[PDB]
């Protein structure tokens, strides 16, 4: 560790990030924390979404911890395209890491408390989610709109390697999810890349599923997954579905990772800013604290990451249906370190 | 009255289609049936997949009933592209109808057998599941592969207008599912079309969800859905998920509809040809027979469909668990007709 940039952000972001920082501070004292004003607040106060100068500041830190971004006062798509996706592009966050574990003390919407323990590695910087396309004759019966997905061996190989590495360190099973029968170009790039990278991992079993069939299995047989690798668009959907089967996006954490370490990687809870309860001390910081565990693991603070994991798991196992304030949750987790 | 084209097809196609035909003319008298050897048989027999002479022949019937196509026997893609997709595009099947109901006697993989009854209207003839794209420098670190989704006012309004009608005639709720914040061109088109079409349907409440959200809600709160309208790519994913939560693709029916009636529409059970049980009279013919009810309800023949429905429901609500042969299940469905 050493230097952490903190982007507490909007609505519930501050109050959950404060509890995350507390847990970090307990397992790794004397980290330099630097706080950046980004999102709705910054957007109103200055007109700025993501200045290049702020991006450069961000580079001076070992990692970034983010809370949540967004407010109904700021238009729909703007911070999301201009701050969230832009940071992902500018910091080369090509690996979106989305763990999906079902924990004692958490209800699944699936029948019969199945064992669920997998990880999704989503490609973060290419494919359909870059804004490539256009329209003509807008607002007429003659309108035509095109969306273009660009995929590269550069991009794909990166993310696939990382997923194989994760698979080797876990249960040695990798599932590629795509739609190769219909996206024959992107799909074939993905298939061949997994096969070629797979040559270096004769220990990892590799399977393939179409995204519609994988969606079905996540509901009927989620125990079959160890590591899933996929693209930006399909990953967007299946990481949220994973979260849902593991008891909701409110209990999910995310890494946005440049595996070359050339740039600092960013960690956050998956949930959003929930402005209707902002400042009230209701928001659960468990997700934010679980993102701290990801961050620590990424920085090689593995013993300290295990400690946070164990302390989250302990909290979830005894919380029950008790009404717990944001700071009561943070205290319970802290006391279990 | 009616001319039906029948393409039993491959593997278990013949067997479940035999039942559906049996059900059919036992509720509508003068159905003039024509058999079509299309699929693996025809291919192996002749080399033919779907000659133009044959499409022109199909156009002279009032509907098409299909069982299944595909065999490992036939090289990947030959029939799916050259028969199945080609028929969809040639016959202008712009509406893909995928009803989603959890019936009595059917166990859902979701918690607490919840209320689920909705319909998915999926755009059928545009988007990226068209084959539009390419690659350069294949098989090198410099490989780049593109997929292109073409979306039109023409294609979109038709599908959307058909959805609003389905909504009116049901619980007057329509959900548009897309990803408008990042597929900004396609997204904008779909949004604006739903708004504009919806001004002849003030009876219909209109809701928007991003596809990632919809997938979460399909598993945590599927009861909030009546009609879903979406594009080809997102519909392909959400249709399979709806089936799963309503007890499986094995119990799902699909309409492929030219809502201008210039071409005959096609109806089929969702499941494939299952080469592994071809000819053992094991295959369950229920969905094939559910596909007849959509074929009927589309041809204006409400009461024969209104019936046939009930005979299927009876079948499912009373089957218990005993292994039934194809022809048995077929015979059972008669009774309540
Ligand atoms: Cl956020
Ligand atoms: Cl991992
Ligand atoms: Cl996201
Ligand atoms: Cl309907």
């Amino acid at each position: 560790m050493s230097k952490l940039a903190i982007i507490a952000g909007d609505g519930i972001g501050p109050e959950v990030t404060a509890e995350a920082v507390k847990v970090l501070d307990a397992v790794v004292p004397g980290v330099q924390k630097t706080s950046y004003d980004l999102g709705a607040r910054r957007f109103h106060a200055t007109g700025e979404v993501l200045p290049d100068s702020v991006v450069a500041e961000l580079r001076n830190h070992d990692a970034i911890l983010l809370g949540a971004i967004g407010d109904p006062s700021v238009p729909s798509g703007v911070l999301e395209r201009g701050l969230l996706l832009r940071l992902r592009f500018e910091l080369d966050h090509h690996i979106n890491l989305r763990p999906a574990r079902l924990y004692p003390g958490v209800a699944s919407p699936l029948s019969g408390n199945p064992g669920i323990d997998f990880v999704v590695v989503r490609e973060g910087t290419e494919g359909p989610y870059t804004g490539n396309g256009g329209a003509i004759r807008v607002g007429t019966p003659n309108e035509v709109a095109t969306e273009v997905s660009v995929n590269t061996a550069f991009g794909v190989r990166r993310v696939v390697a990382d997923a194989f590495e994760r698979a080797r360190r876990r249960r040695k099973h990798l599932t590629l999810v795509h739609k190769t029968n219909v996206l024959t170009f992107a799909g074939g790039l993905w298939l061949r890349t997994v096969d070629e990278v797979g040559e270096c991992y004769p220990d990892v079993e590799v399977a393939y599923q179409h995204v519609d069939a994988a969606t079905i299995h996540m509901i009927t047989d989620p125990g079959r997954f160890d590591v899933i690798v996929t693209d930006n668009l399909f990953g967007d959907i299946i990481t949220d579905l994973a979260a849902a089967v593991c008891g909701g996006i409110g209990l999910a954490a995310s890494g946005n990772i440049d595996a070359t370490r050339a740039n600092p990687s960013m960690f956050e809870p998956v949930h959003g800013s929930a402005p209707d309860i902002a400042g009230q001390g209701i928001a659960d910081p468990t997700a934010a604290i679980m993102s701290v565990a990801l961050l620590l693991s990424h920085l090689g603070e593995h013993d300290a990451a295990a400690r946070v994991d164990r302390a989250v798991e302990a909290h979830l196992a005894t919380r029950g249906s008790e009404r717990l304030a944001t700071s009561d949750v943070g205290e319970r987790i802290a006391a279990a370190l």
